[PDB]
């Protein structure tokens, strides 16, 4: 493979710095490093007195962090780009170049995603990743059922309810997140159902029978786990 | 046969089932659609010619696969499922109520009908139901039982709540799913009736450990 | 076995009648019949139209399941009072006998627990009873567990926190109660904890290893469940 | 040796371990007692003094079981557990806190100790705890990233829910038992922050399918 290396005078050169067990400590070092900085940071008084100090190690861990992102490229070539944890590695690396200002502060809140390539640079952590994550693929017909028997109820709560409660569904979205909630059962009938009553007493035939298919489609998704994996 | 032949390979096509699916999902999608105010003002007449264009192609559907299935169209569920849900969206546009035009959405459902291996999956969770009922039925029996316990213990002071059977049946649901049972349900009730919790703690165990094995039946009858 | 029978005259006269099927049918018929009374009794509307009908309907019902459990008594001799199922149609035929007044109501309203004999005189609904029971056994040491558990931490809870709350941890009972509620995570937080926070700010230590202890054990108690049954 | 195996016969006894077993149920009867005001106002002198006298008892009793087993004690779990939490009960009648009088009722917890099959029970459901770390720590680590965008996100508008690490660990922590998780605290914070939403599903999503998954191994793992 590598198709054409970089020498191979130069890129055996860098390969075998990138490839050391040195070089992936001294990341996890620095990946533990700066999540303890980043709690650090939350604290207001901790940035009036240090708020210098973790600022400028910030950005020196992110200076590092790129330059090995590319060292990393230039060694692994294409395979780094079909790689997911190194894919994962740069958006995350990515995110985190974006300017101090300029867009909103959500690219500065996903900057605190780079605390996962702990994961990443630690083996065992991508082994647990890596075994929840393959349980996904025999669970995306219940999910897509799931997702159209939310999308149907959704529509009806919004024409049923939206007019005489906006909050709650008044919108498909507001419905969305409704219905999402009386499947995680919280406050379904003191707060939602039980005030729908009051104007519409037959809503329970509605939400009711919701509260049983979502429960009993849970179940068995779990119970698919369950067995699927055993 | 004659023309039974003709139809028969229309109908069992490749391209009439694909044609189908085409429009359950563009209805899908136009129904969402219909749902905001703005876009209703703007293309309000469109979605809804749309619309009872859609209900006529799919019952031709449902007459076609009728002649073609026969007596066999009725003897299966997925067709009856679409024939009643089609048949539905048929009732005028006033008349009755308006839960059947709410009730129209449910012809999205026919994405699974149309749709293989969400047959399968619908038909997975389906199959795990009879093993199932002695368990429903003795659960049933238990809530018709302290129903009416907590109705005639609990209905002249707490009417809301269990004033009637049937409120007593939603109350005592309510409680199995755990919400608010306690700060909104049991705590009020011992204020006036301070043993009331010798009624719902072991209410609470029972609905509980039968659920639990619920599940773990499921867990075993499916495997 | 029988040691000594009635005859065997007439032991076996109502022998026969009892054990038909005849029997179990007609007392089936009554359960019933009596199930669908009570939910009628239930309503006051009813009960001021045929209120007389249901009330002597009631002791009618109530005079033939006092003479079958006399008769089943005769023919089963000592094997009636080894049978759990015959057990539980005594008591719930027994307290069904209690006169119109005295006590409490409360004796009134424990006489709907004779519907349980749907259960009783239906097999199948045995079966599943029966299912569900023997599982109980390899879970004692278990609730023994979780029982001595809810017992240490309502003491403690009720000396941390009862002079302050006395509705919620106030006495041992009130602790034990409150507890319970916390392991079912009804208001855990929002109704219990946080409201505890204002002036015990270190409660969470006591509650969240609380509510991990006793989740860890449910949840090991219905592995055990599934493992134990399967 | 000499009176070495003379206390040695003492300590091994079944005598000795009932006697014991006897004062960790008597004294637990007793704890409850203690916490009736009435109680306290009458037989108050008697359990304070029947309490000094039991954990003189069973400082000896640790004594002379560490004379035997020597430095087996030292190294055994169950043993420990008994000298932390009655040396924890030695610690005088004022100074310091009270936590150390309330943790004084953690001794109850050798009936656990004292009685076998309590041990097999505590053993088996502590044993499971090692094939859970790695999910433990990965869960752990997602809180912490979780709780420090929360802090930033929503801290300066609501400082009781997010407005420090700790807070928004506690938030974060609630939401995960779902407990109000909606009415109480997303639903207000999308007055303000409309798409807070995009924060708390995704979380419930993932905080959930590990629960699940959790659960599934020592389904799986210990079957
Ligand atoms: C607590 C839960 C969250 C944990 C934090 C996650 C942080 C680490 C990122 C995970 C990277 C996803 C890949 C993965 O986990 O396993 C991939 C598995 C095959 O694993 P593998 O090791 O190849 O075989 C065993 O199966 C696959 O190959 C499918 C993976 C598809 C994922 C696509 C990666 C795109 C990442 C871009 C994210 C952009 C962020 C700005
Ligand atoms: C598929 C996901 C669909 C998401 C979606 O439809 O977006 C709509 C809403 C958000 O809409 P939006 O109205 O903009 O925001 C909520 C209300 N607001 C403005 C007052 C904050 O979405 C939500 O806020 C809630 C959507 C979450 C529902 C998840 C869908 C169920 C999938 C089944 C998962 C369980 C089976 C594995
Ligand atoms: C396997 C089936 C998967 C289905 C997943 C569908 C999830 C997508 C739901 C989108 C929810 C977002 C709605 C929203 O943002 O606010 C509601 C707006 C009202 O805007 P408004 O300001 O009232 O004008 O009202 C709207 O924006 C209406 C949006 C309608 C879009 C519908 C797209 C779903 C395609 C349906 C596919 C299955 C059909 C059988
Ligand atoms: C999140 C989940 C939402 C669920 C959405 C459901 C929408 C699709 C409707 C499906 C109805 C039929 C399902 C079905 O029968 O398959 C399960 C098995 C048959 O399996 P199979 O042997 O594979 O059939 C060939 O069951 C049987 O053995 C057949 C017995 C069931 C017949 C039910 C007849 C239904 C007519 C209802 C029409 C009323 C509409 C207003
Ligand atoms: C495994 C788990 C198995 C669980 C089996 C038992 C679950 C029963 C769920 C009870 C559902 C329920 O809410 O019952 C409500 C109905 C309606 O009574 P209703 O008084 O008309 O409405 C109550 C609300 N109100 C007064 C404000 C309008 O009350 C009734 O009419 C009784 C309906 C019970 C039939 C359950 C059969 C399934
Ligand atoms: C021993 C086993 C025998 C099983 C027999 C069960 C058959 C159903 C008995 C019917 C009970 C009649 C309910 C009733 O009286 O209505 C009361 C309220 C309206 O009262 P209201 O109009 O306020 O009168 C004053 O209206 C309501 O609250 C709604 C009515 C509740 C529906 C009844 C629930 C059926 C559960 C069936 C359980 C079967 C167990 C396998
Ligand atoms: C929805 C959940 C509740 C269902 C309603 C319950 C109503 C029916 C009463 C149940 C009677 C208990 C006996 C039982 O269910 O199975 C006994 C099993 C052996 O079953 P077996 O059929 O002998 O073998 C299979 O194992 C045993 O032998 C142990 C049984 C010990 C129970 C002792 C019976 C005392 C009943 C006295 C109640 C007084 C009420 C006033
Ligand atoms: C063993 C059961 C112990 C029952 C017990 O200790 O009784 C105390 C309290 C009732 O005391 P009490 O203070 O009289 O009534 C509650 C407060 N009041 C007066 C305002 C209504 O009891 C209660 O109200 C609540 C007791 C239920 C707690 C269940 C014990 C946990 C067992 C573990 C079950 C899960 C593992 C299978
Ligand atoms: C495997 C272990 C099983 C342990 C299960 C224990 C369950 C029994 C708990 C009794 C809870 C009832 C307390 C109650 O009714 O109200 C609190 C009263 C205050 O009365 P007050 O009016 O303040 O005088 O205060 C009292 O009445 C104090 C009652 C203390 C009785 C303690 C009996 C438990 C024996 C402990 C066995 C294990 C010891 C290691
Ligand atoms: C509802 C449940 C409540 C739980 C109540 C617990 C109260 C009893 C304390 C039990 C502590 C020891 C448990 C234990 O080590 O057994 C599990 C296995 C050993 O099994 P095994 O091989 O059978 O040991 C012989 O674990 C091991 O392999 C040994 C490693 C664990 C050593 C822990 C040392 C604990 C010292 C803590 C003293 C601080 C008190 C303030
Ligand atoms: C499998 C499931 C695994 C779950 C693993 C993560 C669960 C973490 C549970 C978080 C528990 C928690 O409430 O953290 C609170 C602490 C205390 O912060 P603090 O600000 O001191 O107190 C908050 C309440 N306040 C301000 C009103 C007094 O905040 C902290 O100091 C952080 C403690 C986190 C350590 C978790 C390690 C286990
Ligand atoms: C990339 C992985 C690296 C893992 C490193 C984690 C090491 C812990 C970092 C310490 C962060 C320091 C927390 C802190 O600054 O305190 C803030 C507040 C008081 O602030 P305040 O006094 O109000 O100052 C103004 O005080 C609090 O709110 C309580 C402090 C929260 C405890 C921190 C929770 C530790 C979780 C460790 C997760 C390890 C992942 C495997
Ligand atoms: C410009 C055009 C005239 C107006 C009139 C009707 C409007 C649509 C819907 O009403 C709301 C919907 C909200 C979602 O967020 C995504 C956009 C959606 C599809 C709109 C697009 C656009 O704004 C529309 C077409
Ligand atoms: C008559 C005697 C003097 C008084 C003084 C202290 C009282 C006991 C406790 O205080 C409360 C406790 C409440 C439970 O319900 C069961 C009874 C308990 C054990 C009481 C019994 C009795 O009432 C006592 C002994
Ligand atoms: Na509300
Ligand atoms: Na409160």
């Amino acid at each position: 493979g590598s198709l054409v290396p970089r020498g191979s005078h130069m890129y055996l050169r860098i390969t075998n710095i990138v490839e050391s067990s040195f070089f992936t400590k001294f990341i996890i070092y620095l990946i533990v490093l700066n999540g303890i900085t980043m709690g650090l940071e939350t604290s207001k008084t901790f940035m009036q007195s240090f708020g210098v100090y973790t600022t400028l190690f910030n950005q020196i861990v992110i200076t590092i962090f790129t330059i090995e992102i590319i060292l990393r490229i230039y060694v692994h070539r294409i395979s780094f780009f079909k790689d997911p944890w190194s894919l994962f590695d740069f958006f995350v690396v990515a995110i985190s170049l974006v300017p101090t200002s300029s867009g909103f502060e959500i690219l500065r809140v996903l900057g605190v995603l780079r605390l996962f390539r702990l994961v990443t640079a630690v083996p065992q952590m991508r082994k647990i990743v890596s075994a929840l994550i393959s349980v996904i693929p025999g669970m995306l017909s219940v999910i897509a059922l799931m997702t159209l028997f939310f999308y149907i109820f959704a529509i009806m709560a919004t024409q049923l309810f939206g007019e005489r409660f906006p909050e709650w569904f008044g919108t498909l979205g507001e419905s969305f997140y409704t219905l999402f909630q009386v499947m995680t059962l919280e406050s379904w009938s003191m707060g939602i159902v039980r005030p729908l009553m009051e104007v519409y007493p037959y809503a329970w035939v509605f939400f009711i029978p919701f509260i049983f298919v979502v429960t009993f489609v849970m179940i068995n998704l779990v119970v698919a786990i369950c067995v699927d994996a055993m």
